[PDB]
DNA sequence: CATTAGA
DNA sequence: TCTAATG
């Protein structure tokens, strides 16, 4: 966690770059595993070889270490950090809708900065194009203030259409976050489940409520099951205007609501744990359901959820407020 | 790890 | 169809 920070640090670098810039899918995956087992362990590395006595660890990463150790850096991480291709990749990326296979393309091309890209919106496609449109506004955080609002909005039409809609703000901004990156609502109707063979529609009468209203501008991708825009606060009486904002929408079958719900909401880790516990409690938890566990080693047979308590009751743990439900 | 675009 | 990009 920090006796074995820059190790795995620089190994990270070592990993992302292989990865984007590089096409080592392997020397990437290579740099993980390692970066990861070397994260485990209880003492402070003390040289390559101590390292290397490791698993994944290798001749290579080894002789990483050394040098790292050694010296407090590393050339080939100090020539890549210096990198103008390099640097290229990993900067067109932050331009939402382009990935690595894309940024080296655009690269290849001779398009590296973001003017390049303006110069030439035609090599882009919508997604990219809106990414480009919203790049500020779209590395910009999101204030609870403005979560708090546009909830409300959301929440207005969502049940101004149909009054039988779920929705609900899942994320960090639903575990109270002083701020959030984009804000995700999960939806999910009656007439909707499992087997219910979809209603498409179901999902696209809110979207379209939504822009009808002006809240969402763009879209990025509308499928029938998962929405995911761009979106903006009605600029108030004027001197303030709001960021654009990206959204995502997402239909359920009522059916599979709260697990979801519960998962989406996380963290990560509180769900990693609650899951694990689940294991114990002979369950098995996943984003969509939980099924007994059956000694043979494995079973099935989703018990029946109506809230984040069915749940919490199933694994008989204490009921855990949202805000607190940070591990 | 599944959904969407796109070519 | 496959491939990329988001989450
Ligand atoms: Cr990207
Ligand atoms: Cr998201």
């Amino acid at each position: 966690e920090t006796l074995n920070g820059g190790i795995t640090d620089m190994l990270t670098e070592l990993a992302n770059f292989e990865k984007n810039v590089s096409q080592a899918i392997h020397k990437y995956n290579a740099y993980r595993k390692a970066a990861s087992v070397i994260a485990k362990y209880p003492h402070k590395i003390k040289s390559g070889a101590e390292a290397k006595k490791l698993p994944g660890v290798g001749t290579k990463i080894a002789e990483k270490i050394d040098e790292f150790l050694a010296t407090g850096k590393l050339r080939k991480l100090e020539k890549i950090r210096q990198d103008d291709t390099s640097s290229s990749i990993n900067f067109l990326t932050r331009v939402s809708g382009i990935g690595p296979s894309a940024a080296r393309k655009f690269v290849d091309e001779g398009i590296k900065t973001l003017e390049d890209l303006r110069k030439n919106e035609d090599k882009l496609n919508h997604h990219q194009r809106i990414g480009l449109k919203y790049f500020g506004d779209f590395e910009k955080r999101i204030p609870r203030e403005e979560m708090l609002q546009m909830q409300d909005i959301v929440l207005n039409e969502v049940k101004k259409v149909d009054s039988e809609y779920i929705a609900t703000v899942c994320g960090s901004f639903r575990r109270g976050a002083e701020s959030s990156g984009d804000m995700d609502v999960l939806l999910t109707h009656p007439s909707f489940t499992s087997e219910s063979t979809k209603q498409p529609k179901l999902l696209h009468q809110v979207v379209e409520q939504l822009q009808k209203v002006h809240f969402i501008t763009d879209t990025l991708s509308k499928g029938e099951t998962k929405f995911m825009g761009v979106c903006q606060l009605p600029s108030k009486n004027d001197e303030k205007e709001y960021p654009h904002r990206r959204i995502d929408i997402r239909l359920i079958p009522k059916d599979q609501y709260y697990c979801g719900v519960l998962y989406f909401t996380g963290s990560d880790i509180f769900n990693k744990n609650m899951r694990a516990h689940a294991l114990e409690k002979g369950f098995t938890i996943n984003e969509y359901t939980i099924r007994p566990l059956g000694v043979t080693g494995v079973a099935g047979e989703p018990l029946p959820v109506d809230s984040e308590k069915d749940i919490f009751d199933y694994i008989q743990w204490k009921y855990r407020e949202p805000k607190d439900r940070s591990e």
